[PDB]
């Protein structure tokens, strides 16, 4: 109509759009400037003109919004209300309104004021990538609910076991006596804590609670040994970290379950709960592990990945002068070129070799090199410009490049005055990616990874936008809520804080990374209230286990003589390699010389070496050690073989040469790693295994020259760290660790200079704290030394340059992306083999396929037995009662007996305890009366050919068990165990497994899991073969290494330390689970008080090696776990 003509050609035109996008960004620089501490009230001059911007900012937002209905209509298709952002921005100005009108009623209420951090959520529909891109994902969601379900049901499951275990348990600290005389001046606290405000604290068990620290395990304090009147614990007491790591409820069982499906603090609850409870809770702990954090979460990214796919092809689907001539012939002669790549490669070692507290000639050897380097590239430089000419030299831009090296290189050596030692020199790096000219597979690998930036970029401005709401939203809330309290004079705020964007920012990266997101939670949870985790987990589970996972799939979519017998002699020979492993599972450092043990491990040693060198001298007559071809050394298991038995034969002759066993010591310990090493020829002895080995290598090779890209960007960000980090790594630990600055006020309080073990002075140890960093682990701590490192011999102080966030901040997003293009390269890797197999059999399964639907065809009417029921009294049974009328009832009753569950805390209501009593005699009366149907609705025939009937009848089995038992607590008929009547209880959760009949959606997801069990077990025996070589390695490198006082550990702590083999094994999975591996990797690199050789050894070459290559091999067999998955996964959509 005319007054809608008036104003269309205004709201159609893209400059209001344009307009549009001005306004939304200048509203995120509006919200970027609050400051939580500072902004009190808005007392201040940029409060006053932030909020001018933010009243002009909703005044036009309103405009646009009446123009756009005065314009287009309103509640219809092509109304107003037809795209779902309209509606957005119709919410935030709707909110808005709201919160401008409190403001008018004096009505302060800040919590609609946290609505403007849904503002900048509006930049998403306009922007045409970033809208189709959403909307995708909008559109993939509701396909999502399937694995949402079952993140609900193992998080349901675990929160009833857990709150039925321990509720309240993790609150019993150790108090005195309860009728305690003390003479006078009463200092002692009413518990026992051992670090101040409860930060670690003192969990026991109770009386009957068979627990393991039990007030007996007491530190003796060192007078008069005040902590042994600490005597009787009991239940009462603020429970772990500030009220935080509970069992009570079940949302607080749900926070925990959270924080280990996140695998970031697992070992600290796991040990509050084996203090408070059991220690037999590993079993909880890590069933929990398997099953979430990595068969959940790896769920989510294969669904995801998944409809993601099919949703991307259902939209495609609805489309569908006479030298220099002369001088060329020097330089185009493939050895020049050769010889040019030396000259750049050892520049590059020359740029590596330099160290902290270098010598004073090494230094001037190193910048004479330099000078003879630059001398080098100037002399090309000179070179090609004559040889080819102006335009030829600026035709490729490769040359530019070089000349622009050559010029910085030449001004530094210029600039000796100032300034140009100080970036110049750090711009030397630039001489390595020279090699890009060189290299062709670096050419078109880099130009494959910047194909598929082409459409990474709009997602990373998704990710952005999202990480900004984000920290906004967490500066409403938390900011100057993180305070941390007075320990010097001053309330220092925690370095983790709130209370400024830039901290925000970095606060909701590090909690997008997990790494030290537990303790904000903590932090933030004991703040402003328990509901403050809400924030935490619809944080990290949108950026991590939605939006990750959505930019894996839009990569993923983008690429896409004597007499031999050989019977049973493998499966012998594999017996006896279990056996072998048996005995080398039992070599920890612990048997005393010459002890019953030890001597059985020496002839089992023996007899064992003496198998397979018997089984060496069949293979080699059957076949020959290399005499001609199909030998025994033709094969790569055999040469492997080989090798450990020669090891074994060499490692027992230098035993038996004992006698002056001095200097040979070191032979020693590397034949027992090479011990270690031994068991691993199961792999050879096994089919199975040896082709997924192979696999395993063949999908290694199509990302190996993503491997060495990344590697080469290790060295380049080593050499960075190795320039910008030298000294400034030094800190003075002691008593105060304040008013003093450099080494020699630390020595005047003769404290201490400790070293940090993660640090920049070599490119060695740069290159360790850079795989530290880039595991997302223990890398906050690395930043933060960085930020506060400030010079060679002076103590750091907080956030001195934050402006090497950039560093220790690009270089995460720099090897994330490039582990998201190796996982992305296997999988695409895997879909081109796995897909020609699939036409192959798959075609010739379809011809048997269609077979099975003659098969139903068949199948059609066999006088079904309903008339043998039918007017039998079973007349409504049969059809009228096993309808879906009749089931909807089960389901609903199901629901209800999972809110009652959910109902159970510590100090329940007794009244509440009863009705829940009576509410499971309802429940379990009512299973009885539909199996009871059920049972006459048709006999025993598909009673047990049903095959879930059958679950139905165990459920209600276990259910009339269960209860039965408290009615012998009514009557006094037996004393029966608590502990059989806390199985009855922990096991009624298996009512909820009757929810998987109608979740048709479950059983699918769920089988196409578990068709994938082939690949997926076969990967998980390499993956305990692994666990289990990497355990006897680590039992015998580190196995010496005492934790006690005198050495404070800080990743090994109970349990954890390599004493045994199988306090190896919990560490190993500690380790590959990513919580403190580089906490662990401290302490075995750690210079000890001469106690053990072990410390002063060469552990130093082989303990982040160690932990690399472990934490590297893990991740990559739990990757092709995956990968194995998706892939079945896809196959079956194919299916
Ligand atoms: C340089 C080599 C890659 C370094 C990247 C890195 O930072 O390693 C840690 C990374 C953390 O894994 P994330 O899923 O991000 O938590 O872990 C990874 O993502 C490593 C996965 C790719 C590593 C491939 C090479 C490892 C050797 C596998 C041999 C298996 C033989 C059997
Ligand atoms: C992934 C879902 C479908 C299955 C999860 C099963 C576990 C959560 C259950 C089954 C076995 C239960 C464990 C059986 C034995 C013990 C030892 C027991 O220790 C003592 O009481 C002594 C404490 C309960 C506990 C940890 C139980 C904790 C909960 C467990 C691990
Ligand atoms: C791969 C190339 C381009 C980089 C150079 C390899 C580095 C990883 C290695 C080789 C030279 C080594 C350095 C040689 C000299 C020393 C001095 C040394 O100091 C001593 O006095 C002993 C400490 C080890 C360190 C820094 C070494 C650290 C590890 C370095 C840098
Ligand atoms: C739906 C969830 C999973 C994702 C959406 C995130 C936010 C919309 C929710 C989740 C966490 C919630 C916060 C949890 C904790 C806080 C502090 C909490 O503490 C207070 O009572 C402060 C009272 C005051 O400041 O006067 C009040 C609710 C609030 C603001 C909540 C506001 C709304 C939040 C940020
Ligand atoms: C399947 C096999 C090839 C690998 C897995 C074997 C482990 C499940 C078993 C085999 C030997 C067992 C170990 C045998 C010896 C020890 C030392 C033992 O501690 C002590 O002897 C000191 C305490 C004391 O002396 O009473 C604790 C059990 C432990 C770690 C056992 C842990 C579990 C182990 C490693
Ligand atoms: C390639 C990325 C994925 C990981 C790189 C692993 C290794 C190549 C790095 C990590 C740990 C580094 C080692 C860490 C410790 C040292 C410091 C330095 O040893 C010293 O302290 C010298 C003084 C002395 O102890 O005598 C020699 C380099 C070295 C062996 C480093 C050599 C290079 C290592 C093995
Ligand atoms: C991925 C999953 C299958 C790894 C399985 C882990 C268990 C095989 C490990 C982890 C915890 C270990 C336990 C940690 C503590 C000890 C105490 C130790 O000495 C007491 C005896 C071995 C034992 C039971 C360990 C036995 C082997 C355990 C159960
Ligand atoms: C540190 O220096 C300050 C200077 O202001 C002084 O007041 C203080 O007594 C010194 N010692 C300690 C332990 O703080
Ligand atoms: C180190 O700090 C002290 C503080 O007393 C100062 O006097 C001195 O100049 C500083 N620098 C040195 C010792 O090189
Ligand atoms: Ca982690
Ligand atoms: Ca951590």
């Amino acid at each position: 109509t005319s007054p809608r003509n008036w104003c269309i050609k205004m709201v159609c035109n893209p400059w209001f759009e344009c307009v549009s996008m001005l306004v939304i960004l200048l509203n995120c620089v509006t919200l970027g400037m609050y400051q939580p501490c500072d902004d009190m009230d808005c007392l201040s001059d940029r409060c006053k003109i932030l909020q001018v911007f933010d009243d002009f900012i909703f005044i036009f937002f309103a405009m646009e919004m009446v123009l756009k209905m005065v314009a287009l209509g309103i509640f219809g298709k092509k109304c107003y209300l037809g795209d779902t952002w309209n509606r957005l921005d119709f919410f935030i100005v709707m909110a808005g309104m709201v919160e401008y009108s409190l403001d008018l009623q004096n009505i302060n209420l800040s919590a609609i004021r946290t609505v403007r951090v849904l503002r900048p959520l509006k930049a998403i529909n306009r922007v045409p990538s970033m809208r189709i891109l959403v909307n995708l994902l909008l559109d993939t969601l509701p396909m999502l609910g399937n694995v949402l379900l079952l993140c609900f049901f193992v998080f349901f499951i675990f929160g009833i076991i857990g709150v039925q275990l321990w509720a309240g348990l993790l609150r019993n600290r150790c108090f005195l006596e309860e009728n305690f005389t003390i003479q006078g001046d009463v200092a002692l606290p009413p518990y026992y804590q051992p670090e101040e405000d409860d930060e670690m604290p003192f969990i026991c068990s109770l009386s009957g609670d068979n627990g393991i620290m039990g007030c007996h395990e007491i530190p003796p304090l060192k007078c008069v040994n005040w902590n042994r009147y600490y005597n009787v614990c009991r239940t009462g007491s603020a429970n772990p970290h500030k009220g935080a790591i509970n069992f009570d409820n079940i949302g607080y069982a749900w926070i925990v379950i959270f924080q280990v499906i996140t695998l970031e603090g697992w070992v600290e609850i796991m040990y509050y709960v084996m203090d408070a409870h059991s220690f037999y809770n590993f079993i909880y702990f890590i069933l929990l592990i398997i099953v979430g954090s990595f068969f959940m979460i790896n769920l989510c990214l294969v669904v995801i990945a998944t409809q993601f796919s099919e949703t991307k092809q259902r939209e495609h689907r609805l489309m569908l002068r006479e030298t220099r001539a002369k001088l060329r012939g020097i330089v185009d002669s493939k050895y020049f070129n050769r010889g040019i790549m030396m000259a750049i490669l050892v520049n590059t070692v020359s740029m590596g070799i330099e160290h902290h507290e270098q010598p004073e000639e090494l230094t001037n050897i190193l910048e004479i090199c330099n000078v003879v380097f630059t001398s080098m590239f100037a002399l090309e430089m000179i070179l090609k410009l004559a040889a080819f000419g102006l335009f030829d030299y600026l035709r490729n831009p490769y040359n530019i490049f070089d000349s622009i090296i050559v010029i910085i290189s030449i001004w530094e050596i210029v600039g000796q005055a100032d300034g140009g030692l100080s970036v110049l020199r750090t711009f030397r790096l630039l001489r390595v990616l020279k090699l890009v000219r060189f290299m062709p597979a670096l050419r078109r690998q880099l130009v494959v990874l910047m194909k598929t930036m082409d459409n990474v970029a709009t997602f990373c401005m998704l990710l952005m936008l999202f990480i900004f709401i984000f920290s906004i939203l967490g500066m409403h809330i938390f900011g100057c809520k993180f305070s941390l309290r007075t320990d010097t004079g001053d309330t220092v705020p925690d370095r983790k804080n709130f209370d400024s964007l830039l901290w925000a920012i970095v606060t909701v990266f590090q909690i997008l990374t997990q790494e030290d997101w537990n303790v904000v939670l903590y932090n933030g949870m004991a703040s402003t209230s328990p509901w403050a985790s809400l924030y935490f987990v619809a944080l990290m589970t949108f950026g991590n286990y939605v939006l990750f996972n959505l930019l894996v799939a839009i990569l993923v979519e983008g690429f896409q003589q004597t007499i031999i017998a050989h019977k049973l002699f493998d499966y012998v020979v594999l017996a006896f390699i279990f056996l072998n492993c048996i005995t080398i599972a039992l070599e920890r450092p612990q048997i005393e010389a010459g002890s019953t043990e030890r001597i059985f491990l020496t002839v089992s040693n023996y007899i064992f070496t003496a198998i397979f060198v018997g089984e060496m001298t069949l293979k080699v007559v059957s076949l020959g050690l290399y005499f001609g071809e199909q030998a025994y050394l033709r094969s790569s298991w055999n040469v492997l073989d080989g090798f450990l038995v020669f090891v074994s034969i060499i490692d027992i002759v230098v035993s038996l040469a004992s006698a002056g066993g001095a200097k040979i010591l070191g032979v020693l310990r590397v034949l027992r790693l090479l011990r270690t090493l031994r068991p691993l020829r199961v792999i050879s002895r096994a089919p199975g295994l040896k082709l997924v080995v192979e696999t395993l290598i063949s999908s290694l090779k199509p990302i190996g020259n993503i491997v060495l890209i990344c590697c080469a960007f290790f060295i380049i960000f080593g050499i960075l760290g190795v320039q910008l980090f030298k000294g400034k790594f030094y800190h003075c630990l002691g008593v105060d660790t304040r008013n003093i600055t450099n080494r020699s006020d630390c020595m005047a309080a003769n404290y201490r200079w400790v070293h940090h073990k993660y640090n920049f002075d070599n490119l060695g140890q740069a290159l360790m704290s850079l795989f530290v960093l880039a595991s997302k682990d223990g890398w906050v701590n690395i930043m933060y030394n960085g930020l506060d490192a400030v010079a060679v011999d002076q103590q750091p102080v907080t956030n001195h340059n934050p402006w090497m966030l950039l560093y220790f901040i690009s270089f995460l997003l720099i090897v994330s992306f490039f582990v998201l293009n190796m996982f992305v390269g296997v999988v695409v890797e895997n879909f081109h083999k796995c897909r020609q197999h699939q036409e192959a059999e798959e075609a010739r399964r379809r011809e048997e396929k269609r077979l099975r639907r003659l098969e139903k065809k068949r199948r059609k009417a066999q006088r079904l037995p309903y008339y043998a029921t039918y007017c039998h009294t079973r007349l409504l049974i049969h059809s009228m009662c096993t309808s879906h009328y009749l089931d909807i009832f089960i389901t609903f009753i199901i629901c209800l007996n999972v809110v009652t569950m959910s109902l159970e805390h510590y100090n329940q209501p007794t009244s509440l305890e009863t009705a829940l009593k009576y509410c499971n005699y309802m429940f379990t009366t009512v299973f009885v009366l539909e199996a009871v149907l059920k049972l006459v609705a048709f006999g025993l025939r598909r009673f047990f050919k049903d095959r879930w009937n059958q679950l139905d009848l165990a459920i209600v089995l276990l259910s009339v068990m269960g209860i039965t038992l408290e009615e012998i607590e009514i009557n006094a008929a037996l004393p029966i165990n608590p502990t059989i009547i806390r199985i009855m209880r922990v096991l009624r959760i298996a009512r909820v497994l009757k929810l998987l009949k109608m979740a048709t959606g479950m059983r699918a997801l769920l089988d196409t899991v578990v068709q994938a069990l082939p690949q997926v077990g076969n990967l998980g025996l390499l993956f305990m073969l692994l666990f289990f070589i990497y355990a006897a390695l680590g039992v015998e490198l580190f196995g010496k290494l005492v934790c006690n006082d005198e050495n404070p550990c800080e990743g090994m702590s109970r349990h954890a330390t390599f004493e045994n083999f199988g306090m190896a094994f919990l560490t190993l999975f500690q380790v590959s689970t990513g919580d403190n591996w580089n906490g662990i990797m401290k302490d075995t690199l750690r210079d000890c008080t001469h106690d053990e050789r072990s410390c002063l050894s060469s552990l130093q070459f082989v303990s982040p090696l160690y932990f690399v290559s472990f934490v590297l091999t893990a991740q990559f067999v739990l990757i092709n776990v995956v990968v194995a998955v998706l892939m079945k996964h896809l196959d079956d959509s194919n299916k």
